[PDB]
RNA sequence: UCCAUGCGCAUGACG
RNA sequence: CGUCAUGCGCAUGGA
RNA sequence: UCCAUGCGCAUGACG
RNA sequence: CGUCAUGCGCAUGGA
């Protein structure tokens, strides 16, 4: 394995077993540095004859299948052992055993940081950095705050100091391993000065332990040999912040604010939470509209209004298949105002909206400059629900697709902000065809900014976040902050080794101390662990839905009430398991169909609390805030 | 734009590059002749293909806000680049690069004067007068003394001499750019004579190195078209004034003046510090007791004395609970007659207070004022309990109700003098709602006299300070001034080019000069700068608090003292982070839970200082007055 | 290969 | 500390 | 949007 | 120079 020279004389101080950081332009292959080190850290064990282990770490399981795809394994095919080991594929043999085995781990953070839990705790799965003789990384610029990177090099600070104390003090001290680092650039977080720069590159330096930063400030010229701009472009608003004004007046609802930004949102949610904790209406209620209408308008100033009528038409359609439903098996005061209130201009809405707009001026730029050019196409933005509208108006377009380009959208894979996820697998058939040629300009928040292999194109478009084009000063302040981190590094590189241990292990003491508060803080947390304490209430209708003993749980994740004295009260709705909605049309949760049961689940979020106490009511958004305790679910009872 | 006639001459001096001043009564709306100088400014540097910069600056944030909003933005929405630029809004991009960029700017004083600073300090952060083309001002009255505006314009002076000297002895001279200016009235101050009001004019004038004073002497027709009276209407008392002669007879205490004025506080506070120069009690103890008192009295002479009882009602509740507090985990002499001293009139007091007093012959005057009369109303007054107090008791009584009258407070923001500050975002709800009606009558100390938009309203009594109101000879004199200064203003006018500008030179030179002392002074002001020279002493009980060494810092604000044999000492208290108290129950500080630490922090007003050398007993109010510095925290070390 | 759930994390904007 | 948006990782269960 | 802190400034009354 | 009251501005930190 041939080592370039810039990359050389970076890696020269680990293979003395220095702990060092190492940072490389991208594009520069740090990948087949890695390797060299890794190869020459095993020849040195292997001559010595030792346990030579290697446990490369990435944050994202993509970057992990890329490595044994591509890097480690072609190398070191013949002489060691590797795995490819993450979550999603399944491996059938435990981690333990792996450790015990496959001297050349590629992994994934947080299995390791699990199997490290499980030996502190009782499941007798065990692992220690003391078994593994070296560690690798990448992306070292998240090992900031509480990440997973962090967390794993925390304990072995602890476990350092230890050590520290044992040689000054013992003949024995537990061996450690060496702890290389790879980045892009370390990064620089809150800086407005080059001094709060250093610190926090101190700060990184202590997390990872190392004894320096390194770069090539020699071999520049053949980097820059292999390694190689900004520009910039209603009464259907009116008609509608005339409705929402009226709305306050019928509320008496004082926003202190304008329409069109968080702030009122804020408020809105505020309020929401006083009007639950009131239980009453017209308060709670009117604040789930106007967030609503709010999120509309703030789509509606980036995006073609026929979205928001499509945005309120799914919404309010949807209201009136939930009272549809209740009146299966009244309407209050509160929402006839609302939605006829609506539904008296909602025609005459879609009227306005098809007239002619951030979106039309776009058209008129990235049209003239699909005509400049192989095609490739890039464009970043911030919401899930941009890139589809993008993508359909874009399609309606005949111009676009005239000029013969073809685009899609793409977007992460969590399971929130009511949008409909993207599946692993359908993002490498995207890039795969993106590489292809199939899609000449894909659409995307910021999967596409990293990770992902997007390459060659000479247009990315960033809509209000190798030609640049940044559509909507902020290009400005990351410039100044590039040259600030730039300085800071040499600095730190140029500084005195007892100065840098002094001040690197203050750090480290910081930071262990602060987590022994953390914990302490946590074991305070929680105390009562109460099996029925309660009663949820519809937060709607400040009506008794369940108490506190009749609740149970299963997977010990999901809480359900049988006693269909509770089933007495809901209804259910599906369109197109199912779902639960109130008799007041509050949505409830869902009807888990599992383990031979139409368990009828629900979600908190939806609920407000009332503790025997009568202390005030609250809500959480999540059962785990309460450090109460539901048991766990009898099969035999109930079995009928 | 077009120009109305009175302010075209006005102008016209200033576009010619002259820097006037230019001083117009209110409602005449001088903003849009601002604009009209700047964009003919803008077009005439526009013409001439250079810089054409104009930063102007107001000393409140809403001016500001209020010009970005209304009369710049929209006049100059097209043609050039406007920034709203303010402290409070985060602006991401940096002043510097706003000076680089963004031709017009709205802004604040001691932002531009902390970028100038910064030019100055190693920040490397610049601008400088040069940068600019142009500066207005509004408010230039302001600009007397050390004041923002007027640091910022004696930079600018020193400048000019050097290029005065160098225009005789060198070719190239640094540019220097033209300097408007706006007031209301340009003002006169501590003038019993028409003498020492010119030569305030003429301060002022050298000040902004202005020209001449611009009016409208010839259009004052349009003016007044456009532009647009004094009435006047108690055993309580003595049942605590013979209180306090019996506590000065339990203390010695001679006054050598009467109860109810400042002379008496002052004292107080003189016996306080000697006492505290003496570490005795019944000396200092009785000196803080007697200020509550005099508080008391003075409040009382224009105060419902129930607002004494209250008064007195939270001190010594407090008290009670500060050594209630102190038991847990004694009662000194002192404390035990005091506190006695009180209970035993308390009860027979508040029966006292029942009876019928200011308010009250007030209140007869004012519902009398509310059958005339949309409705609306103001009040002045001086202190922000007063504020509260007429809210109240306004809201007690139900004449003033009956009447339909609504009446809410309004103060300030600042965080001083031991009262609940009112938020900006309130202040506009405020006067929002004195816009729509909802309250008649705003209850305000000098926040309403300017700035805020207050108007149209009939009624504005002043209690203690458009039919004018004034409860309690001070208009008579404001009148006289008001009169002087017109006649000064004209006298300026009319004067010799040659006189003024040798008068004018010789006053900038005597405030350049003036500043160089001052700086000379403040460099020899610190000289010591001790790491630890000094103990800390609780005040009532001279006792060791602190050594000097012992104490650190965090922000380089606060001072705090961990090493817990200090902690051994003090005592925590809270009701309603949380507050410090002392063993004999003193108020320490505050326990400041930042950093993840649970820190000590404390105030140095309630110690008092031993040095190391025995030099007396000092009392400071401020860190900052001793030159002395203590270190700044290490985590590392106190990690654990 | 898809679906549902829970949990933790970081980033950005805001308050 | 709270809100929103975004992205990521882990752990359950099912088709 | 709220909270806490530090700093500087001006005005008025007084001594 | 000191005291009180009032108002303002800036800079930190947090929720
Ligand atoms: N020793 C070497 N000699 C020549 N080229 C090298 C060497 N090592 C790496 N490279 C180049 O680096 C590239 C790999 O870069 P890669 O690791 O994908 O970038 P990143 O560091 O962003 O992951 C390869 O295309 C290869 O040509
Ligand atoms: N050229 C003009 N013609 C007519 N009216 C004008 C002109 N310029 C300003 N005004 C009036 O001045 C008013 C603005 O005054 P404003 O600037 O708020 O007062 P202040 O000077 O106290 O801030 C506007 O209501 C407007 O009618
Ligand atoms: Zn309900
Ligand atoms: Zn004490």
């Amino acid at each position: 394995l041939q080592l370039r020279p810039y990359q050389m004389e970076v890696a020269q101080p680990a293979l003395d077993g220095k702990n060092i950081i190492i940072c490389l332009p991208t594009g520069s292959g740090k990948t087949r540095v890695a390797v060299y080190i890794t190869k020459d850290h095993l020849d040195k064990k292997k001559q010595a004859s030792e346990s030579g282990k290697v446990i490369v770490l990435v944050n994202k399981v993509m970057l992990a299948e890329q490595l044994f795809r591509k890097e480690f394994n072609p190398y070191l095919k013949k002489w060691y052992r590797i795995i490819g080991l993450s979550g999603d594929t399944q491996l059938k043999i435990s981690f333990p055993e792996v450790v015990k085995s496959y001297d050349v781990i590629i992994s994934t953070a947080q299995i390791l940081e699990n199997s490290l839990l499980n030996l502190e705790s009782g499941d007798d799965d065990g692992v220690q950095l003391s078994d593994f003789s070296l560690i690798i990384i990448d992306e070292c610029h998240h090992t900031n705050k509480e990440a997973v990177y962090n967390n794993i090099m925390r304990r072995y600070l602890k476990q350092k100091l230890r050590n520290n104390d044992l040689k000054k003090q013992n003949k024995p001290a537990i061996p450690l391993p060496q702890i290389l680092g790879l980045t892009a650039s370390p990064g620089v977080g809150a800086a407005k000065k080059q001094s709060e720069a250093e610190k926090h590159i101190l700060n990184i330096c202590a997390n990872l332990d190392a004894f320096t930063i390194k770069t090539v400030k020699e071999n520049l010229g053949q980097l820059k040999h292999q390694i190689k701009k900004f520009v910039i472009a209603n009464p259907f608003k009116e008609k509608l912040l005339e409705i929402m004004a009226s709305i306050q007046t019928y509320c008496q609802k004082s926003p202190m604010s304008d329409f069109g930004t968080q702030h009122y949102e804020q408020w809105a949610i505020q309020m929401e939470k006083k009007a639950a904790k009131d239980g009453n209406r017209k308060d709670r209620v009117c604040a789930e509209h106007l967030r609503k209408y709010n999120e509309a308008l703030q789509i509606n100033d980036t995006i073609r209004m026929i979205d928001a009528y499509s945005h309120l038409e799914t919404f309010y359609t949807d209201e009136k298949e939930k009272k549809f439903a209740v009146l299966n098996d009244k309407l209050d005061e509160t929402d006839e105002f609302l939605m006829n209130l609506f539904f008296d201009n909602k025609k005459m809405l879609k009227k306005l909206a098809e007239n002619p707009e951030k979106l039309i001026k776009l058209r008129n730029t990235i049209l003239e400059q699909f005509t400049r050019s192989s095609s490739r196409g890039i464009i970043f933005t911030k919401t899930r629900q941009s890139t589809y509208a993008l993508s359909q108006w874009i399609m309606e377009n005949a111009k676009f697709a005239e000029v013969g380009v073809k685009a899609h959208h793409l977007i992460g894979a969590g399971h929130s902000s009511e949008v409909k996820p993207m599946t692993q697998t359908e993002q490498k058939e995207v890039i795969s065809k993106f590489r292809t040629g199939e899609i000449n300009l894909l659409i995307a928040t910021t999967v596409a900014e990293e990770g992902l292999d997007i390459k060659e194109c000479n247009i990315v478009i960033r809509y209000g976040l190798s030609t640049y084009v940044l559509v909507t000063e902020r290009e400005i302040v990351n410039d100044f902050r590039e040259k600030m981190m730039y300085k800071a590094i040499n600095r730190v590189q140029n500084m005195k080794p007892e100065e840098y241990a002094h001040k690197i292990l203050e750090l480290q003491v910081q930071s262990i101390l602060e987590k022994k508060m953390k914990v302490k803080r946590s074991i305070a947390k929680q105390y009562n662990d109460n099996p029925s304490l309660i009663t949820l209430l519809c937060k709607n209708c400040s009506m008794l839905v369940c108490s506190g003993e009749n609740i149970h749980v299963i997977e010990k994740m999901h809480h359900v009430n049988m006693t269909p004295e509770f089933k007495g009260l809901y209804i259910v709705r599906e369109n197109k398991n199912g779902e639960i909605i109130c008799k007041c049309g509050q949505a409830w949760g869902t009807m888990m169909v599992h383990k031979g049961l139409d368990l009828p689940c629900l979600k908190i979020r939806n609920f407000v609390v009332n503790f025997k106490n009568n202390s005030p009511k609250k809500q959480y958004k999540k059962w785990v805030e309460l450090p109460i305790r539901f048991p766990d679910l009898d099969y035999s009872e109930y079995c009928l």
